């Protein structure tokens, strides 16, 4: 029997409308295995480099936050009349990493077309092991659906070109980046090196720095200056650089004259910052714009989940 995709993203939907957290994931975990390898699929039949057409909106992290993914929908528009690229990190941190990545599998999987989610650095099995995921897992579900995702995780591609002339990547550049073609070849599924251009693409920063690149005091990758997101836009003909992987109080951030945007979909993220989330809208003219979504407290945003059900 085939997947009833309809129904799942129906239950998924109605748990993040209740506002209630529990424990048991509102999806059996032989509908979690179909929802995974569905996905599995589409990916890996999908380029690793996507090319997309305006217009389309880009999100930045969402780390789990689901309540705020579905405020996301609710003000920027739910799938698929609007056309979405999710930029990565879809878990860890936050509360309902289940639900989060499984809403956006679901969508994945019925508007192949008009949906689309890039790989972010926290993607991978070394990370979730880490900052909740996996324990999320284990606890809601089992190790066994933990691998079954890091399996699904590993097909994700890399980035995406929107118009021919806005880059969109997780982290940011690389100093192995020779050509577009070197994104296309990556092969899937792939855990995420130590090193190399796939490390570099998911862990690199930009900085004002003297140099094009130096070593990334975070502790991953390369930090990258002004004139190595110059000389990238020049010899790809690209405007824009679009990325996440930082949190920035307003939601968005420009650098280098606007020639580079981070974007960060997380509300209040780790519960310390109290940063806005944005999301950049893209006109089919290649006119950025932003909506911004506020902090709310956990009772603030039961309310808004409780008026969204109406």
């Amino acid at each position: 029997h085939m997947i009833d995709i309809d129904s799942l993203i129906d239950k998924l939907l109605n748990a993040g409308f209740s506002g209630k957290r529990t424990k048991n994931v509102c999806l059996k975990n032989t509908e979690i295995e179909l929802i995974c390898a569905s996905a599995r699929e589409i990916f890996l039949s999908q380029p690793s480099l996507l090319e997309l057409a305006p217009p389309v909106k880009v999100v930045g992290d969402v780390h789990g936050q689901y309540h705020d993914l579905i405020r996301i929908f609710s003000k920027c528009g739910f799938p698929p009349k609007t056309n979405y690229l999710f930029l990565g990190d879809y878990v860890n941190r936050g509360k309902q990493s289940l639900e989060t990545i499984l809403l956006l599998l679901c969508y994945k999987i019925k508007y192949p077309e008009n949906f689309f989610l890039l790989r972010g650095n926290h993607e991978c099995a070394n990370v979730t092991r880490v900052y909740g995921f996996y324990d999320e897992c284990k606890r809601r579900c089992n190790i066994k659906t933990w691998k079954l995702f890091i399996d699904t995780f590993n097909t994700l591609p890399i980035a995406a070109i929107v118009a021919g002339k806005i880059f969109c990547v997780h982290g940011g550049l690389s100093p192995v980046l020779n050509s577009m073609d070197e994104i296309r070849n990556i092969a899937r599924p792939t855990d995420v090196p130590d090193f190399g251009l796939l490390n570099d693409l998911l862990w690199s920063d930009p900085a004002d720095t003297i140099n094009e690149w130096e070593d990334n005091e975070r502790g991953v990758s390369y930090v990258f200056s002004k004139v190595a997101i110059n000389k990238f836009l020049s010899k790809f003909n690209f405007d824009l650089v679009c990325r996440a992987h930082m949190v920035v109080e307003d939601g968005y951030e420009f650098f280098n004259d606007r020639t580079l945007v981070t974007v960060f979909s997380a509300p209040n993220y780790c519960g310390e910052f109290d940063n806005w989330g944005a999301v950049m809208g893209v006109s089919e003219d290649l006119l950025c714009s932003f909506e911004l979504l506020d902090p709310l407290d956990s009772a603030a945003l039961k309310q808004v989940m409780k008026k969204e059900k109406q």
